[PDB]
RNA sequence: CUGCGUGAGCGGGGGUGGAGGGGCGAUAUGUGCAGAUCUUGGUAGCAGUAACAAGGAAAUGAUUUGCGCUGGACGAGG
């Protein structure tokens, strides 16, 4: 199907790089979200051998698989039991995900909608 | 603890908490921090360290005995 063959060619662009921060492992104040370097003596910014390396648009995915779920379909935030209505001519290349702050009398209520029309729940179960 | 994004960042799950919280378009800005012998508050190592005190005794201590030298009045100040 859609989801089968997709999810081994997600697999082959999978990279577990990170881009971390220098120095963030040895200053509690400076935070591991990144950060470009401007000084005159910066040796990150020159790539020299050892240092951390910087991101760039060579690792971008293709269009194809970019944002795609680990089981192969797209997500939707769904907050309503109206919010269902548009995943009825495509309910094979999605699945929905109940937001956080949605109630549990609600939430029986998107669950029971979602069944009977054939709607893939990334997140039911929880709060039940 | 876990998913997505080259990244700035954005989601979901389990505890805690006990009252409010968001998306999208235009618009107004006191609009993003590692540094300024920066400002204010809190906290380490140094370190139980430097420094200071432990005044002669007699089971008891209104009794016996050993040592030091300021002692008593008026004014200012309190």
């Amino acid at each position: 199907f859609d989801p089968k063959p997709l999810v081994e060619i997600k697999e082959a662009y999978r990279k577990n790089k990170k881009f971390i921060r220098h120095h963030s492992d040895r200053y509690k104040r400076v935070k591991p979200s990144w950060r470009r370097p401007h000084g005159i003596d910066s040796k990150v910014r020159k790539r020299c051998k050892g240092e951390r390396e910087m991101p760039s648009i060579k690792y971008k995915k293709p269009k194809e698989i970019r944002h795609l779920l680990p089981n192969g379909l797209r997500k939707v935030r769904i907050f309503n039991i109206n919010d269902l209505t548009p995943l009825t001519s495509l309910n094979r290349f999605y699945c929905g995900e109940i937001a956080h702050a949605v109630g549990a009398r609600k939430r029986i209520a998107i669950v029971n909608r979602a069944k009977e029309l054939g709607i893939c729940l990334l997140n039911g179960n929880a709060r039940l």
